């Protein structure tokens, strides 16, 4: 499985939808996730994401460890999302700060 961490939140820029094939991201209020049943590990999101924030489950770094299990759990409850959208507003303001997951929202 592919895993979305931190840096996504805030940004939710949505260019990893497009390049899914098996559309196994689903959409919180400011956060994506990968449903780790899904993901076929094709890899192909992980260059497409402007906040560098989606890793291999095996490279995801030792401070996001948290994203793993978070990704699982939130994929049960968040709506499919299969289509690009705009970016939030306030997207490149947030890209690159850091413990954005106290701003998550469910
Ligand atoms: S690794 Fe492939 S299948 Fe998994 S979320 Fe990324 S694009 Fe979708
Ligand atoms: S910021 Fe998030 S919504 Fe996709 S393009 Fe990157 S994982």
């Amino acid at each position: 499985a592919f895993v979305v961490t931190d840096n996504c939140i805030k940004c939710k820029y949505t260019n990893c939808v497009e390049v899914c094939p098996v559309d196994c991201f689903y959409e919180g209020p400011n956060f994506l996730v990968i449903h780790p049943d899904e993901c076929i590990d094709c890899a192909l999101c992980e260059p497409e994401c402007p906040a560098q924030a989606i890793f291999s489950e095996d490279e995801v770094p030792e401070d996001m460890q948290e994203f793993i299990q978070l990704n699982a759990e939130l994929a049960e409850v968040w709506p499919n999302i299969t289509e690009k959208k705009d970016p939030l507003p306030d997207a490149e303001d947030w890209d690159g700060v850091k413990g954005k997951l106290q701003h998550l929202e469910r």
